[PDB]
């Protein structure tokens, strides 16, 4: 009944193509991009050791019911597109709490509430703790009294209304044990060794699984795992181990996830500024039936995926030239909904059969990833998959010079919507241009094109707000101030270049984009709060068009200035010998 | 010139004593207890491998000037002695700031601001981050532009007072590369190789250079490191390694200081409950000359510190009944200035000449600690030394049965300073007394003895409040609170069994060892927040004295039952064999 969509393309390079990895994807970006996925096999030679143990790897599992998995349903729409009309209605507005690190499902909290009776039902028997345990929320962290705090806040008033009439006040694991449950599980189901099921028949039995209410299966994984704290499944140098000659080769290779990052033709390379989130690989371990479900990254850019061990990973991708017509189709599911909430949409976690995205003339591809098997994710290309069954995975963000315009595109949509960004794009840009020297070329290359965009877009910001009458101009060090103190009012995005600071507030800000929302102080006096005075125009752009336009000029002693320069070779270094 | 004290106890334990490490410890106590330091040589056959790579280890080294070393200077005294009779006068209150984890030194602040040409000048030159620079700050942080916010808005005030007239407005490394380093060092200072240079020699060496203005000396070390982060020296068990056979043996050992934390006689042991900060080891890297200043740790508990290699560690301690007396000497180099800043005693550094201690009657005992050897400290035993050459150690904290009552005692004390308490003690009791069973007997045995103390004080504090005319009384639960906001307005503890809010402020919040200071509103309308009813008491009580009393009759199947409940032996079960 389902159908499995096309396969996404594969790459089996050459050593001397696996060299630097950013550069053979570079050379395979324009038609992987396609795609918006595509997978890559590195030389059957090229197998590292596994860093970790096993037998002592312990993780806390999380969990999923492949039935309610869907977020999206029919009944979860509605629900929230008439709670949010009552608050509309009350001169309120609908505001979705966050509660750890995921939105608050209001309508499985509401269900569950009054299944046993309702707010003061629970309350007087304090069962608020046995409600977020069936909630799929971690105890003993309290969330329970926190539901309440919330429910009352937003569910009571329309539970009473909901319910009869009145509503007059008030208002305002070890990694081996994990294996032998997967293992067990697995065979146990299909009735075969776990290693004979075939992919296709999984893949079958998965997608019956999600629409299915005739049945229930629940499955465990784990996520939300760091190299940082669990420790790499490469091996690589820090301190904490003399490393094995054997293992010398690979800790230093580029493909070693924990190199990536730094690589030269990597954004988050030489510049030592602040911790994005990811500079440091995510570990998912994994059973069968284990999923993720549709998302992009944050900031969009790449992914890089790996799997370590395992049975294989199913991906299934999309182009990012599809993106906004991805986002379309789900939109027409609760229009009204996603109006009041542009962002909700994003919030909202669903697994949308592949049939019905390509039905609707969405680009989906797909792909079989097998152990010592990588996967790469491009800018805001939309991904989602599952597990074949008990493996383990270890994964990246990163960016390129290409990516620059995207990454200053995403923002712009993250300023539209009002979402929090990891980190400021435009900051990013600045310590790039402030170390012109040792930076890959093609950064400084782009960068000269992507600042111009923004001292103009900025200029003009800077001479619109005179007009609105604010006349003090201060000066401040943005990067210093916390993120969450440098945001805009409502935005919400972490400002650098400027903003708005009047007297009604000693610490609340906004972006130049929203200037008049602020306080209601008149512009009158001040504050316009800068970074540079625009003596950075002729500064700046020098250093960058330097290193810019002196590849340029060496193009059209000297293979001595590339070496001293650092220059990237290929190409034209072959000629030279 | 300088004289060498008497040597602390060593102890060489034989391997069946050694197999319990806070057994022997208790066996040890009322002989060290007096020393209030020791030092233990394990069985020569125990040599656990280091876990760590050198040639790739990477830490910041902090630094020392040994003149300047010493905060507690005559001069720096009477300087912040007359500045907070300035602000006295003025009639605010001298606070001393802190600054990236440690106290802010104003002599030195203003001395240099004022050696450049005081503050106006230094900010209209922009010179605030060569300033902290030679404060030793680390940059880019921004202390800079931090210490100028804090210079106005105490040292300008009294610059300008203290200047011409005036004061109108306003107003209100790699391990490798530092071990060439501290080698190379070493022996161009002696002339000679680094083994070869006696104890007695650079230890009388050291104290020289304190006092002496004669002659400049700078040195490095580093601290503030975690085998969270940076991984321990030890071998153990957390998926970031397949142990090899040969470690087996030491990861398991509870000398290995990554377990001694969960030791079954631990107090930070089967709770799971809250970072303290130390379950887990601290590393300290060392040099020829580098110091640690006179201190006791958090809470007055233990360090157990485990040298790991390279040239030994010089120590000097002092017993716990001298400890009152000790900081009675150091507090007559300024008793006026103490009286305002009680706490200020602690905050600033001090190495004082032991000779001085002495003859001024403070017991002071000392050792060299070697490679492979163990230095344990006791409850508030005050302890400094410094490194005779390159090496590498490694450090925790832990609690035992008979430091309860003083952790006890020393909130008390951090009450009557103004001391931020790194945990609640109280909490630490409860969470242990719910759950009696593998809990070990002289714990739950002490419990009732310090529980009991508490349940009548606590009693105490509770009706005492109605009397001030509070009514309404609110629960909550307060290790679910934030430590920060559950602190007492002035007192500042972590308030868990009680505390007092009013409606002045939506959380503000006083100890009810003081009641008054919360706010000018009348007791009037409430408001105690509460933890336990009272109803505790019988509950409480109960679990712990079972199984504290179960054991007192069991001594008073039977080999069956002490493994079911999980008794101790040495002694007892020998005769049962
Ligand atoms: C069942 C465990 N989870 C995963 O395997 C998992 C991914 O493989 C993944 C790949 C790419 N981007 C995001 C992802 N998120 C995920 O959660
Ligand atoms: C020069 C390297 N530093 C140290 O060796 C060092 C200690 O041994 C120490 C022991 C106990 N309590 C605090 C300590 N602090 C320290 O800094
Ligand atoms: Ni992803
Ligand atoms: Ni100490
Ligand atoms: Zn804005
Ligand atoms: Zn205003
Ligand atoms: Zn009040
Ligand atoms: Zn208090």
């Amino acid at each position: 009944e389902f159908v499995p969509p096309p396969e996404c393309p594969v790459f089996e390079p050459s050593w001397e193509e696996f060299t630097d990895p950013l550069s053979f994807i570079g050379r395979i970006r324009p038609l992987a991009e396609k795609t918006g996925i595509c997978k890559i096999r590195p030389p059957k030679d090229w197998q590292p050791p596994f860093a970790c143990e096993v037998k002592s790897f312990r993780f806390t599992p999380r969990v999923q019911r492949l039935n309610e998995l869907e977020a999206m349903t029919r009944v979860r729409l509605d629900f929230l597109d008439q709670l949010a009309k009552f608050w509309e209605l009350q001169g309120s507005t609908l505001k979705i709490p966050v509660v750890e690190r995921k939105i608050l499902d209001l309508y499985a909290l509401s269900k569950i509430v009054a299944s046993k009776g309702g707010f003061e039902m629970v309350t007087k028997e304090k069962k608020w703790s046995k409600v977020g345990s069936r909630l799929g929320y971690l105890p003993g962290k309290g969330t329970g009294s926190l539901l309440k705090s919330h429910y009352e806040r937003i569910l009571y008033p329309y539970e009473l209304f909901q319910s009869g009439v009145s509503l007059m006040g008030v208002q305002m694991y070890t990694l081996q044990s994990f294996g032998e449950m997967a293992d067990n599980f697995k065979s146990d189901y299909f009735n075969m060794p776990v290693h004979m099921v075939p992919t296709e028949l999984v893949e079958k039995e998965f997608w019956r699984l999600v629409s299915s209410i005739e049945e229930d299966v629940i499955v465990e994984y784990g996520a939300d795992i760091s190299s940082k704290d669990f420790g790499s499944g490469f091996p690589v140098k820090d301190g904490r181990r003399k490393i094995l000659p054997e293992e010398e080769e690979y800790a230093l290779s580029g493909w070693n996830l924990n190199n990536m990052p730094v690589l030269e033709q990597s954004v988050l390379a030489h510049i030592n500024v602040d911790i994005s989130g990811m500079k440091v690989p995510w570990l998912y371990v994994g059973m069968c039936f284990s999923s993720f479900c549709w998302h992009i990254e944050d900031h969009w850019s790449y992914s890089i995926n790996y799997l370590h061990w395992g049975e294989p990973k199913t991906w299934y991708g999309v182009p990012s030239h599809a993106a906004e017509q991805l986002e379309e189709v789900m939109r027409e599911l609760a229009p009204e909904l996603f109006e009041s909430q542009p962002d909700l949409l994003h919030q909202l976690v669903t697994i949308m059969n592949p049939n019905v995205l390509m039905e609707h003339g969405v680009p989906v591809y797909r792909t079989n990833q097998c152990a010592g098997e990588f996967v790469v994710t491009f800018p805001r290309a939309y991904h989602s998959g599952f597990n074949q069954g008990y493996n383990f995975a270890e994964a990246v963000n990163f960016c390129t010079a290409d990516w620059l315009p995207i990454g200053r595109q995403c923002v712009n949509h993250y300023r539209r919507l009002r979402r929090h960004c990891v980190f400021s794009h435009e900051e990013l840009i600045f310590k790039m241009a402030a170390d012109p020297e040792c930076l890959d070329v093609g950064l400084a290359a782009m960068v000269c094109k992507e600042l111009t965009l923004m001292t103009e877009e900025e200029t003009r910001l800077r001479e619109s707000v005179v007009q609105m009458g604010v006349l003090m101009s201060e000066e401040e060090v943005f990067e210093l101030v916390p993120d969450d103190e440098r945001q805009c009012s409502a935005c919400r995005t972490t400002c650098f270049l400027s903003a708005l600071t009047c007297s009604c507030n000693p610490e609340r800000l906004v972006c130049l984009y929203h200037p008049t929302d602020l306080c209601p102080c008149p512009m009158q006096k001040k504050c316009l709060r800068y970074r540079y005075p625009l003596e950075d125009l002729p500064s700046l752009l020098y250093g960058v068009k330097v290193r810019a336009q002196s590849y340029d000029t060496w193009v059209s002693v000297m293979l001595e200035d590339a070496e001293d320069r650092k220059y990237p070779e290929n190409d034209l270094f072959r000629k030279l010998r």
